[PDB]
């Protein structure tokens, strides 16, 4: 069976995890897996508590590792256990993947050095001091390594996931049993579509967290540096 | 505060109600309830296991109430509990809303009738004997109804209702937020677009699901006759 395992930590952003999580889970000869540091409840940021199923040191080898985003990232930044579990899994997996914020973890784990990458519109200045190649797209792959922006991203890259771990006409039928076909209301998802008046508002409502993650992402630099 | 209310059920599709509750959770003055008979764990289709958190007499009056889809809409169709409560609430609610098959469960429930509605592709059969007017449309709104289709159709409307209970700018300001851009690497989530030999696939998949849910709903629409 094909192992596949998300990372699910306290105040992360819930739908960064549980779309892809109910797309690969819809595949045949899949297990998913729920990793924290050890099995039990994990309170996302909404305040939705999610269940861990696995620990680090009980989770078996990945196929597949996945790190969601959300205000919870800034901890695992400087969480040692944490990185190095990361770390360990990368280094076999066949596929390294982060939805939004979750690409400053993989960037604070030392797996963004000299490689593409992207991260959400409000922290990409953090991506370079962590040593990676900035880039302006919702989907970025460099060798493994795939980063997605937008909550939903890993609904998306999952069924090019299931493409290539089986084949495309698998991709296509869970798009269709799933009805999977967006069509937003409104086009502001993205700072160069969104009137300026809303991108003020948010660059505004995150300033402060930016603030902080620059202080978390300088620290976590050092530590790369030495 | 808006109160906004999701049936939380055993064999849920898990997406269906983590799409919508993360979108409307990032809005001021809202509180988000996940509603089933007792507070406690509630185990989705896929094995996920999500929390309740107030039981179906302790619930305030919902300004909204969504109803997700999944396997398990086949026992609410026929648990008198449950459609009792969803009546109750739908009487004063601005908003009645479903996703995918859970407008099966607001048509045993009665709030169908005479109502223009839509379901997945594949029940979508079953929505006459409801008395509903079948749509073939993936977001449809009949007076405060909103039934959609697609997995993901409740992070779309979420935008449409907080455009309509705040303003669009609000709306916008969360789209951004969330860096929401779909865009699906393969063009297969409806019957029309899907190749046939896909269609034909997910068609043999979801009949034996079909047949017993053809029982379910003809012993539905006889409760309702009477
Ligand atoms: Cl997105
Ligand atoms: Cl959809």
């Amino acid at each position: 069976a094909v192992q596949i395992g998300f990372l699910l930590f306290p105040e992360v952003q819930q739908l960064d995890l549980t779309g892809p999580h109910d797309v690969l889970a819809s595949l045949p000869d899949v297990q998913v897996h729920l990793i924290w540091k050890e099995p039990g409840p994990v309170v996302a940021s909404s305040g939705l508590v999610l269940q861990a199923t696995t620990s680090f040191a009980d989770c078996p080898p990945l196929d597949v590792i996945c790190i969601p985003g959300g205000t919870g990232v800034g901890a695992l930044m400087e969480d040692p256990q944490a990185l190095a579990f990361i770390r360990q899994q990368a280094a076999r997996a066949r596929y390294v993947t982060s939805v939004c914020t979750g690409s400053l973890v993989l960037g604070a784990a030392g797996l963004l050095q000299g490689k593409r990458a992207t991260t959400h519109w409000a922290y990409h200045e953090l991506l370079a001091p962590l040593g990676a190649i900035p880039v302006h797209e919702r989907v970025v792959r460099d060798g493994n390594l795939l980063t997605g922006t937008g909550i939903t991203a890993g609904i998306d890259f999952a069924l090019t996931l299931a493409a290539e771990l089986f084949d495309a006409a698998t991709a296509q039928r869970v798009q269709l049993q799933l009805e999977y076909a967006p069509a937003p209301p409104f086009n502001a998802g993205s700072p160069d579509t969104a009137p300026a008046s809303v991108v003020q508002q948010a660059r505004q409502r995150a300033a402060d967290s930016l603030h902080k993650r620059r202080e978390i992402t300088l620290r976590a630099a050092a530590r790369l540096a030495a």
